[PDB]
C-alpha cells in the first residue's frame, strides 16, 4: 500500500525517504485509454513487451484544465536505465517549452521521484496492458 | 520562565491586541537535524523540495529526550499531503519494530496533533521557517519525560 524511494536533496544532499501511496484518487481519463479498449491496449502492449525488452512502452497526455501547449505522439519507448528525470526534461523539450515554464508529471496522481528510472516506474506503476500511464500539466494539481 | 505583555495595533481591524508572549515557559523544541545543518541550507533545500514536490511536504522526525523507545534509521522524509497524521503514525510505528501494545507519541511544538488531519494541514498549519515540518516521538504522553 506504500512504497519508498530514496532521493538526495539537491541544496542539502542527504537522503529524503520520499514516500508514495498506491491507488490514489484523481479525475483525469487517458484518450488512449477510451480510444482503445483493454484488450487491444494489452495485445499492442504485450508485443511491445517482446520487440524491446531494454524500453518501458509509456503513454504521455495532457492533465485536464492544463493550460501548456499539445504533444505531438504520445506513445515511448524508453530505456529502463533512463532517469525520470532525464525523461522529464525529453518531454519538456518535445513540447517546446521554455526553460521558466513549470511542467509536472503524474504517475496516479503522484509526482514521481526525479531519482527513480523509468524501470523501477514501470516496473511499480504499469497497468494490466503492460503500459506505463504518465500525466502531464503546468499546475501541481490538475484538474482545477 | 518569563511572560510578557506588549500592545500592538491592528493592520485592517486597527484596535490593540494585548500581545502575550512567552520566553521559555514552555520553550522551544530542539532537534539534531537543526544542529548539524546551517539555517541557510536547511531553508533552500526546503523551498527546493516544495517546489520540486508540491504534492509532499518535508518532514523531519527525531527521537524526544528520555524517551525510552526504539531508534528510528531515517530522518527526513518527503510524507503526501493527503497522507493523514495517523496513517503517518503507523508508518513510523513499523519503522521502530514495535509492538501491537506499545506507544506512540507525536510532539509538534510540545503539542500532540490531531491524529485526524491530514499531513498537509499540519504542515500549513506549523511549518517552520526553513520550509521543514519537525515532529518529535517518544513512548511517553507529554514531551520531556
Amino acid at each position: 500500500k506504500i512504497i519508498t524511494a530514496l532521493e538526495k536533496g539537491e541544496v542539502e544532499e542527504s537522503e529524503y525517504v520520499v514516500i508514495t501511496v498506491r491507488n490514489e484518487p484523481g479525475s483525469m481519463k487517458f484518450v488512449y485509454k477510451e480510444e482503445h479498449p483493454f484488450e487491444k491496449r494489452r495485445s499492442e502492449g504485450e508485443k511491445i513487451r517482446k520487440k524491446y525488452p531494454d524500453r518501458v512502452p509509456v503513454i504521455v497526455e495532457k492533465a485536464p484544465k492544463a493550460r501548456i501547449g499539445d504533444l505531438d505522439k504520445k506513445k515511448y519507448l524508453v530505456p529502463s536505465d533512463l532517469t525520470v528525470g532525464q525523461f522529464y526534461f525529453l518531454i519538456r523539450k518535445r513540447i517546446h517549452l521554455r526553460a521558466e515554464d513549470a511542467l509536472f508529471f503524474f504517475v496516479n496522481n503522484v509526482i514521481p521521484p526525479t531519482s527513480a528510472t523509468m524501470g523501477q516506474l514501470y516496473q511499480e506503476h504499469h497497468e494490466e496492458d503492460f503500459f506505463l500511464y504518465i500525466a502531464y500539466s503546468d499546475e501541481s494539481v490538475y484538474g482545477l
